[PDB]
RNA sequence: ACUGAAACUGUAGUAGAACCAAUCGGGGUCGUCAAUA
């Protein structure tokens, strides 16, 4: 198939990780209102990612001590610009179907998330 | 069409009486962290 879209390149965050993912915008798409609730949740979650390892990042560790062959995930080393959910920022959305509608629970920077 | 003279603003009087630098706090202890394939 031929597709187009964007690449959600994070980094080699895990030792078994081989691939980045790219968002096949060429096809089906669904738009959902961005509430202020999801905005604060993102900022709080991304603050958590960036603050938790601040000591490890500042002392110059290239990746988390507990996972070998791996480097900081994009959201951790990214700036506070990442912490603000600005126009065209890429995400994973945690979603379910209810009342016949796609409810969105959270926005997450990675597949298996904090 | 003759300058008055002479005279300590001084004497007595404790910036002091009362007031707590003090109240609370085991030098203690477990699972997280990373995200894909």
């Amino acid at each position: 198939e031929q597709f187009e879209g964007f690449v959600y390149k994070t980094n080699k965050n895990i030792g078994n990780k081989h691939d980045e993912r790219v968002f096949i915008i060429d096809r089906e798409s669904i738009e959902i209102p961005l509430s202020r609730d999801l905005r604060r949740k993102w900022r709080e979650l991304i603050t958590s990612y960036q603050e938790i390892h601040k000591k490890e990042v500042d002392r110059g560790d290239t990746g988390p001590s507990a996972v070998n062959g791996a480097v900081w995930s994009r959201q951790i080393i990214a700036d506070e610009s990442e912490r603000n959910l600005s126009d065209g920022t890429l995400c994973y959305a945690h979603v379910k179907k209810e009342d016949g509608q796609y409810k969105i629970l959270n926005l997450y920077p990675v597949m298996i998330t904090r």
